[PDB]
C-alpha cells in the first residue's frame, strides 16, 4: 500500500476515488511541462487526453509520490496488446483537427513504428503514458522510483516488457540509467501532417520522441 522511498516522501498507489488531486497535479506539473502538451496549441489538455490519462486508475499501475499530504510526482501506465497500433491510428482519426488528434497523431506514428508485442513475441506489455515530477523535487530519484514500482507491479501482473515514450530528453536520460533498451527515435521536425506541416513545435532541448522498453 505504502512504500517510504525517503524520510519524508511515500509512494502510494492510485486509488479510483483519488483522481481529482492527481489530476490537479498532472495539469500543474506534467502538462505544461510536457513536449507534446507545450508543443501543440492550445496548451492546456482537452477533456479527452485527461480522460485517456484517468482511465488508466481501474488498472492499479498508477501511482503518486506524497510529501506532507500532497502528491509531489505521479505516474501513470496501463497495458498494451498487439492491437494498439490499430486502435490508436483510429484514435488518431476520430480527433484529428485538434490538440489530442496532434498529440496522438505523433504518437499512434511511434506506437506503429516500435509494435513491441510483435517486436519482442510478448503478449503484453505495460506502458507508462505520463510521469511528471514536481519541480521542487526533481533531482531526488523521485521519477526514477515510480518507474521501479510500475516495472514490479508489470512483474506481479505477469508483463514481460515495459514500454515508454520519453517526448522530454529529461525522460530518456532517466530510464536510460535505469537500463532501459532505446527502440525508436523520432525527431519533431521529421514528423508532418499530411498537408506538410510539423505537428509538434516542442521547446529545445526536446528534439525527439525517444521509445525505450525494459524486459521484465
Ligand atoms: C521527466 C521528469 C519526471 C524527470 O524528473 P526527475 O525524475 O526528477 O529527473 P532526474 O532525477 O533524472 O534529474 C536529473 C537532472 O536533470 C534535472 N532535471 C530533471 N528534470 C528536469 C527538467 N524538466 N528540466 C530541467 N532539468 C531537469 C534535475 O534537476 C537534475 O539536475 P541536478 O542533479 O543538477 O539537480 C521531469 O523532468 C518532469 O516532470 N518533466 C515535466 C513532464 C514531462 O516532460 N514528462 C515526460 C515523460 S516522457
Amino acid at each position: 500500500m505504502a512504500k517510504p522511498i525517503a524520510d519524508d516522501i511515500v509512494v502510494r498507489q492510485v486509488d479510483v476515488g483519488e483522481t481529482e488531486q492527481l489530476m490537479t497535479f498532472l495539469l500543474a506539473h506534467y502538462y505544461p511541462e510536457e513536449p507534446l502538451t507545450a508543443g501543440t496549441h492550445p496548451p492546456e489538455p482537452e477533456a479527452a487526453d485527461k480522460e485517456f490519462l484517468l482511465s488508466n486508475v481501474p488498472f492499479g499501475t498508477c501511482f503518486v509520490a506524497l510529501h506532507e499530504g500532497r502528491i509531489v510526482a505521479a505516474v501513470v501506465a496501463g497495458p498494451k496488446d498487439s492491437h494498439e497500433p490499430e486502435h490508436m491510428a483510429e484514435e488518431a482519426r476520430k480527433y484529428a483537427g485538434g490538440k489530442w488528434g496532434s498529440i496522438l497523431h505523433l504518437l499512434s506514428a511511434v506506437e506503429t513504428a516500435t509494435d513491441v508485442c510483435r517486436r519482442f513475441s510478448v503478449p503484453s506489455c505495460l506502458h507508462v503514458h505520463a510521469l511528471g515530477v514536481d519541480p521542487q523535487l526533481r533531482g531526488r530519484n523521485l521519477g526514477g522510483r515510480l518507474m521501479e514500482t510500475v516495472a514490479q507491479r508489470g512483474r506481479d501482473l505477469g508483463h514481460q516488457l515495459v514500454s515508454v515514450d520519453c517526448t522530454s530528453v529529461y525522460a530518456a536520460r532517466l530510464v536510460q540509467r535505469l537500463g532501459y533498451q532505446l527502440i525508436n527515435t523520432l525527431r519533431y521536425v521529421d514528423h508532418l501532417d499530411a498537408s506538410g506541416q510539423q505537428v509538434i513545435r516542442p521547446p529545445p532541448p526536446h528534439e525527439s520522441v525517444q521509445t525505450f522498453v525494459l524486459h521484465l
